[PDB]
């Protein structure tokens, strides 16, 4: 019963997507150009129109830039000067700057319309492989819209340990070549879906192959906290426990276990909802796990599967009329009879020419008579011409555009913080500096720069076996201090690969709320609040120095790196972090 | 048939909703006097990660 699976909700796509993928299409098709949906006997020469852009385009500007994100604040009770050098990559962070502000091509993913597409590569990468200073962040791709439909959760706002999908690249040549890192198959794939033309034959270009991927079978982690007495003897062990409440420990009631319970399904032979077929399975890439962060859930349900709705649908309502006026005022230029010189002569089919557009004088064109009727002033002021007044759609035409001014009145803008904070902001912000999280979902390798007493290390704590007195340092004479120093030296430590969850080598937390920037901000912040911060007096001159300087250390203005050598005791402004150096009078 | 596209309700929600958005208040805890957490030690330390 592999041939099925996820499937019981995969074989709908003429019957649910048809409303669906036709109407994100529509969102993002009328944001620009034309519409020709709905219509009934349409005539062309329209449909460049384009008209919402602008006033869309305030929002990606507004919250173009909203940082919110702190650095470098260290934590522990011990010798903190650890924390330096010993890992370049969120000092070196950003190299990464053209791309930076590619999210602009991943506007596509919230207002625009949604479906956010971001699919980092291969975690352990090809150049001098190994591990730090690695910039990629924010690459975009085409375009969201006959994107992905699924039926499964559509709630949890992360995707835990490892949830989105199966990765799918279609309509895309360049994907052919994207995997080239493959080994190579002749290009040919071909699982069969995703129909974008269908029942009409006579088309210009596309092809029959097609391409989706897939990676592993939903792995759930247990732990469960068991031990194992045997008392009903059923092979098949079949327990899953969460809660402990009755049972607690078996240990001194009989055998002592000490050990780690694991059940792992060995290749179950399911293979993508595959029936005669099978190509790709058992596949590591570096540790795996997911910084891919594509397709987020949203807001507002009905049924389960992944639907939202926008906004400003609510001006070119009105549109429909303008391109209803081109109808009429174009009937005009062509039905009308346009000017008529002839009305007064009634005779049809005169001699040869009498306004050929000659420039002599007489044009003749006088004769009426008519026999026992009898008449009274006729005039041939009639004509035709009585259009009337069209101005009934004045202020309906300004109700349109006032109701754009309706949406001008989103959180109005005067000074500083009491702005335009809305919903998108938490929608758009919802991947919220995720940085330091994500960087280590597994550890294997190739890093270490101190670790585990270097699992040589370890043992330079016995070395030496001399019988006689044990002796601290003394005065031997000139050189002493200067680092690379062993007299007493020890390890106490140790540490291994993975481990996804592990303090005591603890780093890093989210900072600080609002707009707050940490340069050491907090000092000049000021004109937030102006005036009565930086007061002085008679003492706290010396206090005056040491709180402020100049920030992230840039060697353009130095001070106190060779300017907290020493000073002395009678002001007692040393102590930063304090690495090494101690140095006596 | 067509009236389904009128929409315009929208200036009375989008106004309020807006408006009440920031609703921050960072405060900490005024200490209660029925405990004693003279002793407690790193217990708070696991409170300064309450962040």
């Amino acid at each position: 019963e592999s041939i099925l699976s996820r499937f019981d909700a995969d074989w709908t796509a003429s019957d649910e997507a048809r409303r669906e993928a036709k109407n994100d299409l529509f969102f993002s098709r009328v944001s620009q150009w034309d519409d020709w949906l709905s219509q009934y006997t349409t005539l062309q020469y329209r449909g460049q129109f384009d008209v919402v852009r602008p006033v869309v385009r305030k929002l990606v500007s507004e919250m173009r830039q909203n940082p919110i994100d702190v650095l470098y604040r260290p934590k522990d009770g011990a010798r903190p000067d650890a924390a330096d050098v010993l890992m370049g990559m969120y000092r070196t962070d950003m190299r990464h700057n053209t791309a930076k502000i590619a999210v602009n091509i991943a506007v596509r993913e919230q207002i625009e319309a949604g479906v956010g597409a971001w699919r980092l590569v291969t975690d352990y990468e090809d150049q001098s492989p190994t591990s730090n200073n690695q910039v990629i962040r924010r690459e975009p791709i085409h375009s969201a819209c006959s994107h992905v439909i699924w039926d499964s959760n559509s709630k949890l706002m992360d995707k835990s340990d490892a949830r989105h999908c199966t990765v799918i690249h279609s309509m895309s040549q360049n994907g052919w070549e994207d995997f080239a890192e493959k080994y190579d198959l002749d290009a040919d794939d071909i699982p069969s879906f995703q129909n974008p033309n269908d029942w009409v034959f006579p088309w210009l270009t596309q092809d029959t192959i097609q391409i989706a991927e897939f990676y592993e079978v939903v792995e759930k982690k247990e732990t469960a906290f068991i031990y194992q007495d045997p008392v009903t003897g059923e092979p098949v062990s079949y327990f899953k426990r969460d809660i402990k409440d009755v049972i607690d420990d078996l240990a001194d009631s009989g055998f002592i276990k000490i050990a780690e319970r694991q059940i792992k399904r060995r290749r179950v032979y399911k293979s993508i909802i595959t029936c005669t077929a099978v190509l790709k399975d058992k596949q590591l890439i570096a540790g795996e796990h997911i910084p891919i962060v594509p397709v987020f859930g949203e807001w507002g349900f009905v049924e389960d599967k992944e639907v939202y709705e926008g906004v400003v649908r609510l001006t070119k309502d009105g549109q429909r009329l303008r391109n209803m006026i081109m109808s009429f005022n174009a009937d005009i230029v062509a039905r009308t009879p346009k000017k008529k010189p002839f009305f007064w002569p009634e005779q049809i089919a005169g001699f040869e020419h009498m306004y050929d557009g000659n420039d002599d004088y007489p044009y003749y064109l006088l004769n009426r008579t008519d026999e026992n009727s009898g008449d009274l002033p006729t005039q041939p002021l009639a004509y035709y011409e009585n259009p009337e007044v069209p101005q009934a759609n004045a202020y309906m035409l300004e109700a349109a555009t006032s109701a754009v001014k309706e949406v001008a009145t989103l959180g109005v803008d005067t000074e500083a913080v009491n702005g335009g904070q809305v919903a998108f902001d938490t929608v758009n912000q919802l991947n919220m500096r995720a940085d330091l999280e994500t960087y280590v979902f597994q550890d294997n390798l190739a890093t270490a720069m101190r670790r585990d007493g270097e699992i040589y290390q370890s043992i330079v704590n016995d070395i030496y076996d001399v019988p006689r007195n044990v002796t601290i340092t003394l005065e031997d004479g000139s050189e002493k201090d200067v680092q690379l120093m062993a007299e007493v030296v020890d390890l106490a430590t140790g540490e291994k690969q993975v481990l996804n969850d592990i303090r005591g080598r603890y780093e890093c937390y989210t900072d600080v709320g609002p707009s707050f920037q940490s340069m050491k901000q907090q000092n000049r912040a000021e004109i937030l609040e102006l005036l009565g911060k930086t007061p002085q007096g008679t003492p706290e001159y010396q206090l005056l120095l040491l709180q402020y300087f100049t920030l992230l250390d840039g060697k353009g203005v130095e001070m106190m790196r060779d300017y907290a050598n020493k000073q002395l005791i009678q002001m007692g402004v040393k102590k930063p972090e304090t690495p090494e150096e101690q140095q006596w009078l």
